[PDB]
């Protein structure tokens, strides 16, 4: 049958915000159908392949069980070590990706480009490669998130 999930909603919360400050998501999804698992909502940390940084799974929640209908809750997680950010991820835009799984079957996917600026023009013009994340202004680009669907078996 169709999907006994939906994303309905979902708001960027306190963005722009510092590198250091929790990432926070206003979700709202409906559920058609009594279900026998949780949901699995997880933010992923994409991350720079060049470093030891990439692909992190910041966090995850349980969600249910889930009573039919229309949900809603925030999604937050605090964000990746600042130990393992290479310099280049303020060069170029990085991706994190909020999804969400049932029985470890990934169903919906919302991917966001982060555009991570230095505060101040020295740093922007001459940024130290000791990255100074209390220096990092974080800006999700909430205007264009990538949705995917997949079609998964639920029970
Ligand atoms: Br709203
Ligand atoms: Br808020
Ligand atoms: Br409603
Ligand atoms: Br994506
Ligand atoms: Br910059
Ligand atoms: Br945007
Ligand atoms: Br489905
Ligand atoms: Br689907
Ligand atoms: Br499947």
């Amino acid at each position: 049958g169709a999907s006994i999930v939906s994303l309905l909603g979902i708001k960027v919360l306190n963005n722009p915000a510092k590198f250091t400050d929790p990432y926070e998501f206003e979700i709202t999804f409906e559920c058609l159908e009594s279900l026998k698992h949780d949901l699995e909502w997880k933010l992923t940390y994409v991350g720079s392949s060049r470093s030891l940084d990439h692909d992190q799974e910041l966090d995850s929640i349980l969600v249910g069980p889930v009573p039919v209908g229309v949900n809603k809750f925030v999604f937050s997680a605090d964000p990746p070590s600042a130990e393992l950010i290479p310099a280049s991820e303020l060069v170029s835009v990085t991706v994190i990706l909020l999804s969400c799984s049932y029985d470890g079957r990934e169903f919906v996917r919302v991917g966001y480009y982060v555009n991570n600026e230095y505060d101040e023009e020295e740093l922007r013009e001459n940024p130290p490669a000791k990255v100074q994340v209390d220096h990092i202004v974080r800006n999700i680009l909430a205007e264009k998130p990538r949705v995917t669907r997949f079609n998964i078996v639920w029970d």
